[PDB]
DNA sequence: CTGATGAGTCAGCAC
DNA sequence: GTGCTGACTCATCAG
């Protein structure tokens, strides 16, 4: 067990060892202290959630970038098969 | 004692000459509580329009990879136009 | 001050 | 219990 636990340690053990640590407390101290756990996990999703959301956005950006990178060449590499396809009907006389 | 109490919705929507008026009488803690309320109501807005604002840009990055993947077709298929125009074309030099 | 936005808290849903 | 995310609050910054 121990004493009073910090943030970085009531949200990294497991939910077992905690009933460990939790052993003389309060019907209170032993729910309130849980929350504190819960509280500081939630904070840290908070955190994934937001990086998650700039990452998905970084990869329509990529993307957007490539589908735009294909749709270049694209419209040169038709734009040479009407440019030599016209001197093959010109040619034609 | 004293006070006469708005509205969540009319607070916000309220205009500041409006407020103003609606302030006579007030307590000064009255005012101060009164005027952080309408802060505070007018940052929720604020939030919500952010929100939005993101779902909104969100959208347009995909209705933008929709008109890539979709030009990337008209192009694709302006492609099989060269089939014929480099096959019964190019059998007569 | 007004508007915007990262961070954190909270409820509510999904597994 | 765990993880996630919308809505909200708060601090804090540009304009
Ligand atoms: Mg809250």
């Amino acid at each position: 067990m121990g004493t009073s636990l910090t943030d970085e340690e009531l949200v990294t053990m497991s939910v077992r060892e905690l009933n460990q640590h939790l052993r003389g407390l309060s019907k209170e101290e032993i729910i309130q202290l849980k929350q504190r756990r819960r509280t500081l996990k939630n904070r840290g999703y908070a955190a994934s959630c937001r990086v998650k959301r700039v990452t998905q956005k970084e990869e329509l950006e990529k993307q957007k970038a490539e589908l735009q990178q294909e749709v270049e060449k694209l419209a040169s590499e038709n734009a040479s098969m009407k440019l030599e396809l016209d001197a093959l009907r010109s040619k034609y006389e």
